[PDB]
């Protein structure tokens, strides 16, 4: 589920990562690793019983958002527009709301 | 530990297909290769341990490899649907063994 | 995310310079870049968490970034950074380290 | 570190072979090299430590080194003579690691 | 933190040498560079943190670094014994400062 919702984010952001110039090869690779790697953080938290793993998935999402701010506003030329950021932020916040509940459900079963 | 040998079968099928992925998706292709081959290590470490957590970590690795199939299929084209189906069989075969091994250390943890 | 906003200032000053580092120092250039950017995750991890140990690791990160500056201003065949760029960056990093100071304070509570 | 010195024989024999793998197998060639050379660290770390987990870790690394050989065979890129030789050298290392672990497990 | 300054000499001596290793040994070159420069973080992280385990990691790091020299000495022809001899002495100077550092937190504890 969370992975299904998150594939929407990958579907959106992946072509944008692809577009990024080779001039920014290293930032771009780190972005891609952050973006695809996030599935592994969800899967791992799924196949385990530690909240620390969901907390890690969470950091993963916050880091992906940083990447949007980087591509939008630090990288020259910029690789995203205010509205592309916004669209991505929306896709991500959905996943983050699911995650927030998941974490709450688990911390309730203390 | 026929599970490593069933898994070497997944490798034999998937590797030359991954190797043929175009450099246009160079980073996805490398992350995939790394996931594909580094999996063995999850299986090694699991068998030379006593903790179910390392069986789960192995399972996560398999679930991640299936994500890579969905991801690579829906690209543009990196895997023919026949290739996806086929690799799914091989992976499923490894997984049922892993399922039992897992449910076995949980029927033993009682 | 205030400390991160401040740190983005360090990034926007240092990223184009890092990126401009001649390819002959390709390995170092990459490690630099990974340290500079990865550092945001050190703050986020600390942020999405309680433990001071995580705020300490974000402080080591900065300490490692400062090493990269000293190293890059020093190296040769070819050069990589000027002592003036290093000096400018430290001004940006020190502000981030002061905010990190206030934040470690508030937490060690 | 009797084990590192023995392992160095493994590196000596295996590293040139690793090198001459065509760039076609770029990623696998590099992960292999990294396993081969990274193994020394696994040994060093277990030595500058008490935890047995560092030793099993080192054992895992040897298991994985064994997989790379099976892999470079079925790929042409490694003669079965080479596998034969290399497996012996690794067995030699694995021997020493075997003892070392047992001696740490006896209390 | 005279330890980092003492290590920077090791870096000074060794970096140019690492750099002039041919691309023929490209993968080994980089692991060597990663261990070499990477070591600074090991020391830096040790300092911020009381755990002896971090000091052992650093020692393990220095140990790994000495391994690289033997490996590059005989890549068949890529580091002269003299060069190795000279690096040994500079690392040894770091070795002493760590050995003391490690051994004092074993008195303190």
């Amino acid at each position: 589920l969370i992975v299904e919702r998150y594939e929407r984010v990958i579907s959106y952001l992946y072509p944008i990562a692809q577009s990024i110039p080779r001039k920014h090869g290293v930032a771009r690779e780190m972005f891609l690793k952050c973006l695809l790697g996030q599935v592994e953080l969800f899967i791992v938290a799924g196949k385990s019983n530690q909240v620390s793993k969901l907390y890690a998935a969470d950091a993963g999402l916050a880091m992906l958002r940083f990447w949007l701010r980087f591509l939008a506003g630090i990288q020259k030329p910029h690789a995203m527009t205010p509205h592309q950021v916004e669209t991505a932020q929306v896709l991500i916040a959905e996943v983050g709301r699911i995650l927030g509940s998941w974490i709450a459900r688990v911390n309730r079963k203390g």
